[PDB]
Protein backbone atom coordinates (compact mmCIF):
# COMPACT_ATOMS: atom_id res chain seq x y z
CA UNK A 1 0.00 0.00 0.00
CA UNK A 2 0.75 3.47 -0.15
CA UNK A 3 -0.70 6.87 0.84
CA UNK A 4 0.26 10.65 -0.34
CA UNK A 5 -1.48 13.83 1.19
CA UNK A 6 -1.04 17.36 0.49
CA UNK A 7 0.87 19.15 3.27
CA UNK A 8 -0.17 22.94 3.34
CA UNK A 9 1.62 26.11 5.19
CA UNK A 10 -0.85 27.38 8.34
CA UNK A 11 0.21 31.06 7.43
CA UNK A 12 2.13 33.04 5.38
CA UNK A 13 5.39 32.76 7.37
CA UNK A 14 5.44 28.96 7.09
CA UNK A 15 5.10 28.63 11.02
CA UNK A 16 3.87 25.06 10.55
CA UNK A 17 1.95 22.92 7.97
CA UNK A 18 -1.09 20.95 8.59
CA UNK A 19 -1.97 17.87 6.52
CA UNK A 20 -5.82 16.34 6.56
CA UNK A 21 -6.69 13.27 8.36
CA UNK A 22 -9.46 11.33 8.27
CA UNK A 23 -10.77 9.40 11.65
CA UNK A 24 -13.33 7.08 12.28
CA UNK A 25 -16.88 6.34 10.96
CA UNK A 26 -17.84 8.02 8.88
CA UNK A 27 -14.94 9.98 8.74
CA UNK A 28 -13.90 13.21 10.37
CA UNK A 29 -11.45 15.24 8.80
CA UNK A 30 -9.04 17.21 11.04
CA UNK A 31 -5.93 18.64 9.66
CA UNK A 32 -2.72 18.10 11.54
CA UNK A 33 0.77 19.18 12.22
CA UNK A 34 2.88 15.70 11.36
CA UNK A 35 6.12 16.05 13.57
CA UNK A 36 8.82 14.07 12.74
CA UNK A 37 9.60 14.92 16.73
CA UNK A 38 7.36 13.62 18.89
CA UNK A 39 5.45 10.13 18.75
CA UNK A 40 2.06 11.06 19.96
CA UNK A 41 -1.44 11.32 17.61
CA UNK A 42 -3.40 13.58 19.66
CA UNK A 43 -6.57 15.92 18.69
CA UNK A 44 -8.89 18.53 19.86
CA UNK A 45 -11.74 16.58 20.65
CA UNK A 46 -15.40 16.90 22.11
CA UNK A 47 -13.34 16.29 25.51
CA UNK A 48 -11.34 19.30 25.07
CA UNK A 49 -12.69 21.74 28.04
CA UNK A 50 -14.46 24.34 25.90
CA UNK A 51 -12.81 27.71 26.86
CA UNK A 52 -9.92 26.00 25.26
CA UNK A 53 -11.10 25.45 22.09
CA UNK A 54 -11.14 28.47 19.55
CA UNK A 55 -12.13 27.84 15.82
CA UNK A 56 -9.98 24.27 15.68
CA UNK A 57 -12.51 21.52 14.32
CA UNK A 58 -12.83 18.63 17.12
CA UNK A 59 -12.59 14.79 16.98
CA UNK A 60 -16.60 12.79 18.36
CA UNK A 61 -15.40 9.55 19.64
CA UNK A 62 -19.18 9.20 20.13
CA UNK A 63 -19.84 10.06 16.02
CA UNK A 64 -17.51 7.55 15.43
CA UNK A 65 -18.96 3.64 15.27
CA UNK A 66 -15.59 2.52 14.82
CA UNK A 67 -13.83 4.17 18.18
CA UNK A 68 -13.50 2.23 21.02
CA UNK A 69 -12.53 3.71 24.40
CA UNK A 70 -9.03 2.19 25.13
CA UNK A 71 -9.56 1.68 29.20
CA UNK A 72 -7.21 3.07 31.59
CA UNK A 73 -5.35 4.88 29.31
CA UNK A 74 -3.92 8.65 29.57
CA UNK A 75 -1.47 10.77 27.89
CA UNK A 76 0.38 13.84 28.53
CA UNK A 77 2.82 15.73 26.45
CA UNK A 78 5.03 18.66 26.82
CA UNK A 79 6.79 19.99 23.88
CA UNK A 80 10.41 21.94 23.62
CA UNK A 81 8.61 25.14 22.70
CA UNK A 82 6.82 24.74 26.17
CA UNK A 83 3.18 24.11 24.86
CA UNK A 84 1.85 21.03 26.16
CA UNK A 85 -1.79 18.94 26.40
CA UNK A 86 -3.13 15.57 27.42
CA UNK A 87 -6.54 13.74 27.81
CA UNK A 88 -7.37 10.00 27.22
CA UNK A 89 -7.32 7.76 24.16
CA UNK A 90 -9.34 5.97 21.39
CA UNK A 91 -8.70 3.39 18.79
CA UNK A 92 -10.23 4.25 15.49
CA UNK A 93 -9.39 4.13 12.28
CA UNK A 94 -7.22 6.89 10.51
CA UNK A 95 -6.80 7.13 7.05
CA UNK A 96 -3.71 9.35 5.34
CA UNK A 97 -4.40 10.16 1.89
CA UNK A 98 -5.53 6.91 0.62
CA UNK A 99 -3.50 4.73 3.47
CA UNK A 100 -5.59 3.19 6.39
CA UNK A 101 -4.90 1.84 9.40
CA UNK A 102 -7.37 0.32 11.50
CA UNK A 103 -6.81 0.19 15.31
CA UNK A 104 -4.88 3.69 15.70
CA UNK A 105 -4.42 5.14 19.29
CA UNK A 106 -6.17 8.55 18.93
CA UNK A 107 -5.37 10.09 22.04
CA UNK A 108 -7.91 12.62 22.94
CA UNK A 109 -7.23 16.18 24.34
CA UNK A 110 -9.16 17.23 27.94
CA UNK A 111 -6.66 20.03 28.03
CA UNK A 112 -4.41 21.87 25.47
CA UNK A 113 -2.25 24.99 26.85
CA UNK A 114 -3.14 28.17 25.57
CA UNK A 115 -0.47 28.44 22.66
CA UNK A 116 -2.57 25.60 20.99
CA UNK A 117 -5.96 27.20 21.70
CA UNK A 118 -4.47 30.44 20.29
CA UNK A 119 -3.48 28.71 16.78
CA UNK A 120 -7.16 28.24 15.34
CA UNK A 121 -5.65 26.34 12.37
CA UNK A 122 -3.93 23.29 14.13
CA UNK A 123 -6.06 20.41 15.14
CA UNK A 124 -3.80 18.28 16.92
CA UNK A 125 -0.30 16.64 15.96
CA UNK A 126 0.56 13.47 14.30
CA UNK A 127 3.49 11.91 15.05
CA UNK A 128 6.27 10.68 12.94
CA UNK A 129 9.34 9.84 15.65
CA UNK A 130 10.14 6.33 16.94
CA UNK A 131 7.20 4.62 19.18
CA UNK A 132 9.74 4.65 21.89
CA UNK A 133 8.55 8.13 22.85
CA UNK A 134 4.89 7.61 23.07
CA UNK A 135 3.08 9.43 25.89
CA UNK A 136 0.33 6.62 26.49
CA UNK A 137 0.32 5.52 29.89
CA UNK A 138 0.49 2.61 31.47
CA UNK A 139 0.84 0.88 27.96
CA UNK A 140 2.62 3.00 25.43
CA UNK A 141 1.00 3.06 21.84
CA UNK A 142 2.35 2.76 18.54
CA UNK A 143 2.56 5.81 15.70
CA UNK A 144 0.29 5.86 12.32
CA UNK A 145 3.99 5.06 10.33
CA UNK A 146 4.56 2.26 12.61
CA UNK A 147 1.21 0.83 12.62
CA UNK A 148 1.13 1.68 8.67
CA UNK A 149 4.86 0.06 8.19
CA UNK A 150 4.39 -3.81 7.24
CA UNK A 151 1.51 -3.16 4.56
CA UNK A 152 3.81 -0.19 2.97
CA UNK A 153 5.42 -1.00 -0.54
CA UNK A 154 8.28 0.04 1.06
CA UNK A 155 9.03 1.08 4.71
CA UNK A 156 9.35 4.91 4.48
CA UNK A 157 7.93 7.98 4.39
CA UNK A 158 9.19 11.14 2.71
CA UNK A 159 8.42 15.00 3.62
CA UNK A 160 8.62 17.29 0.92
CA UNK A 161 7.64 21.05 2.15
CA UNK A 162 6.73 23.89 0.40
CA UNK A 163 8.18 27.24 1.01
CA UNK A 164 4.99 29.47 0.57
CA UNK A 165 3.37 26.88 -0.96
CA UNK A 166 2.30 23.30 -0.50
CA UNK A 167 4.03 20.46 -0.37
CA UNK A 168 3.26 16.25 0.09
CA UNK A 169 3.77 13.56 2.79
CA UNK A 170 4.04 10.23 1.02
CA UNK A 171 3.74 6.98 2.45
CA UNK A 172 5.57 3.80 0.89
CA UNK A 173 7.30 5.23 -2.20
CA UNK A 174 9.88 7.24 -3.45
CA UNK A 175 8.75 9.89 -6.22
CA UNK A 176 11.65 10.13 -7.85
CA UNK A 177 10.55 13.06 -10.10
CA UNK A 178 10.21 15.48 -6.57
CA UNK A 179 14.05 15.84 -6.77
CA UNK A 180 16.65 16.76 -8.59
CA UNK A 181 20.29 14.92 -8.40
CA UNK A 182 20.42 11.53 -6.23
CA UNK A 183 19.52 10.90 -2.64
CA UNK A 184 21.98 10.99 0.08
CA UNK A 185 21.44 8.67 2.70
CA UNK A 186 22.80 8.72 6.48
CA UNK A 187 23.10 7.10 9.27
CA UNK A 188 20.15 7.60 12.02
CA UNK A 189 20.67 7.18 16.13
CA UNK A 190 17.29 5.90 17.48
CA UNK A 191 18.76 6.37 21.12
CA UNK A 192 16.33 9.36 21.88
CA UNK A 193 13.86 8.37 19.89
CA UNK A 194 14.50 11.17 17.10
CA UNK A 195 15.77 10.63 13.69
CA UNK A 196 18.92 12.05 14.80
CA UNK A 197 21.78 12.39 12.28
CA UNK A 198 24.89 14.22 12.23
CA UNK A 199 25.78 17.00 9.45
CA UNK A 200 28.86 16.82 8.12
CA UNK A 201 29.06 20.89 7.94
CA UNK A 202 27.80 24.16 7.03
CA UNK A 203 28.38 27.04 4.87
CA UNK A 204 26.94 30.67 5.03
CA UNK A 205 26.38 32.41 1.26
CA UNK A 206 28.86 31.89 -0.82
CA UNK A 207 31.68 31.33 1.86
CA UNK A 208 34.10 28.28 2.32
CA UNK A 209 31.92 24.90 3.77
CA UNK A 210 33.34 24.16 7.27
CA UNK A 211 33.55 20.79 7.74
CA UNK A 212 32.48 19.76 11.11
CA UNK A 213 29.74 17.00 12.60
CA UNK A 214 26.99 18.62 13.71
CA UNK A 215 24.54 16.18 15.85
CA UNK A 216 20.97 16.69 15.29
CA UNK A 217 17.25 15.82 14.57
CA UNK A 218 15.25 16.11 11.52
CA UNK A 219 12.40 17.40 13.40
CA UNK A 220 9.21 18.70 10.86
CA UNK A 221 6.98 19.70 13.87
CA UNK A 222 9.75 22.61 14.81
CA UNK A 223 9.59 25.64 12.21
CA UNK A 224 13.39 27.47 12.60
CA UNK A 225 16.93 25.92 11.86
CA UNK A 226 18.51 25.62 15.68
CA UNK A 227 22.43 25.24 15.58
CA UNK A 228 25.19 25.61 17.88
CA UNK A 229 26.27 29.63 18.76
CA UNK A 230 29.39 29.38 16.76
CA UNK A 231 27.20 28.36 13.73
CA UNK A 232 24.70 30.87 14.07
CA UNK A 233 26.99 34.09 15.16
CA UNK A 234 28.54 33.23 11.80
CA UNK A 235 25.78 33.53 9.67
CA UNK A 236 24.44 36.32 11.29
CA UNK A 237 27.76 38.34 10.94
CA UNK A 238 26.92 38.40 7.02
CA UNK A 239 24.01 40.40 7.85
CA UNK A 240 24.84 43.99 8.21
CA UNK A 241 22.46 44.86 11.49
CA UNK A 242 21.50 41.97 12.53
CA UNK A 243 22.09 41.47 16.56
CA UNK A 244 20.95 38.86 19.51
CA UNK A 245 18.14 40.29 21.38
CA UNK A 246 17.47 38.99 25.33
CA UNK A 247 14.23 40.84 24.41
CA UNK A 248 12.58 39.09 21.44
CA UNK A 249 14.44 35.56 22.30
CA UNK A 250 16.96 35.25 19.54
CA UNK A 251 18.68 37.22 16.25
CA UNK A 252 17.02 40.03 15.09
CA UNK A 253 17.93 41.92 11.74
CA UNK A 254 16.45 44.80 9.65
CA UNK A 255 13.74 43.80 7.37
CA UNK A 256 15.22 45.97 4.67
CA UNK A 257 18.10 43.25 4.41
CA UNK A 258 18.57 40.60 1.77
CA UNK A 259 19.84 37.33 3.36
CA UNK A 260 22.75 34.99 2.74
CA UNK A 261 21.87 31.40 2.15
CA UNK A 262 22.75 28.69 4.63
CA UNK A 263 24.52 25.50 3.15
CA UNK A 264 24.53 22.65 5.41
CA UNK A 265 26.20 18.83 4.66
CA UNK A 266 24.67 15.40 4.38
CA UNK A 267 28.04 13.60 3.65
CA UNK A 268 29.61 14.86 0.83
CA UNK A 269 26.46 16.28 -0.54
CA UNK A 270 25.05 19.68 0.21
CA UNK A 271 21.39 21.23 0.99
CA UNK A 272 21.34 25.14 0.20
CA UNK A 273 18.58 26.75 1.94
CA UNK A 274 17.93 29.55 -0.05
CA UNK A 275 18.02 33.56 1.94
CA UNK A 276 14.39 34.20 1.65
CA UNK A 277 13.67 31.13 3.73
CA UNK A 278 15.44 32.53 7.08
CA UNK A 279 13.40 35.53 7.02
CA UNK A 280 10.43 35.46 9.24
CA UNK A 281 9.42 38.79 9.02
CA UNK A 282 8.86 41.57 12.25
CA UNK A 283 9.55 40.63 15.06
CA UNK A 284 6.16 42.60 16.04
CA UNK A 285 3.06 43.88 14.37
CA UNK A 286 4.57 47.12 12.20
CA UNK A 287 8.40 46.66 13.08
CA UNK A 288 10.94 47.23 11.00
CA UNK A 289 13.48 44.47 12.55
CA UNK A 290 12.34 41.16 11.51
CA UNK A 291 12.75 37.86 13.21
CA UNK A 292 15.86 35.27 11.98
CA UNK A 293 14.98 31.79 11.17
CA UNK A 294 18.34 30.33 12.00
CA UNK A 295 18.83 30.52 16.08
CA UNK A 296 20.99 29.07 18.69
CA UNK A 297 20.44 25.80 20.46
CA UNK A 298 22.70 26.89 23.02
CA UNK A 299 19.68 26.44 25.58
CA UNK A 300 17.89 23.58 24.40
CA UNK A 301 20.49 20.58 24.62
CA UNK A 302 20.25 19.82 20.79
CA UNK A 303 20.57 21.02 17.85
CA UNK A 304 17.25 21.00 15.50
CA UNK A 305 16.82 20.84 11.80
CA UNK A 306 12.81 22.65 11.47
CA UNK A 307 11.34 23.59 8.83
CA UNK A 308 13.65 26.07 7.60
CA UNK A 309 16.40 23.57 6.70
CA UNK A 310 14.33 20.61 5.48
CA UNK A 311 11.87 22.21 3.44
CA UNK A 312 14.83 23.06 1.57
CA UNK A 313 15.39 19.50 0.83
CA UNK A 314 13.25 16.33 0.03
CA UNK A 315 13.77 14.30 2.78
CA UNK A 316 13.26 10.32 2.91
CA UNK A 317 12.64 8.80 6.48
CA UNK A 318 13.64 5.36 6.03
CA UNK A 319 11.97 3.17 8.78
CA UNK A 320 14.40 -0.18 7.39
CA UNK A 321 15.38 -2.47 9.86
CA UNK A 322 18.15 0.24 10.64
CA UNK A 323 16.61 3.12 9.80
CA UNK A 324 18.31 5.95 8.04
CA UNK A 325 17.58 9.06 6.94
CA UNK A 326 18.07 10.72 3.02
CA UNK A 327 18.17 13.89 1.77
CA UNK A 328 17.83 15.42 -1.82
CA UNK A 329 18.17 18.92 -3.67
CA UNK A 330 14.79 20.08 -5.05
Amino acid sequence: STGSATTTPIDSLDDAYITPVQIGTPAQTLNLDFDTGSSDLWVFSSETTASEVDGQTIYTPSKSTTAKLLSGATWSISYGDGSSSSGDVYTDTVSVGGLTVTGQAVESAKKVSSSFTEDSTIDGLLGLAFSTLNTVSPTQQKTFFDNAKASLDSPVFTADLGYHAPGTYNFGFIDTTAYTGSITYTAVSTKQGFWEWTSTGYAVGSGTFKSTSIDGIADTGTTLLYLPATVVSAYWAQVSGAKSSSSVGGYVFPCSATLPSFTFGVGSARIVIPGDYIDFGPISTGSSSCFGGIQSSAGIGINIFGDVALKAAFVVFNGATTPTLGFASK
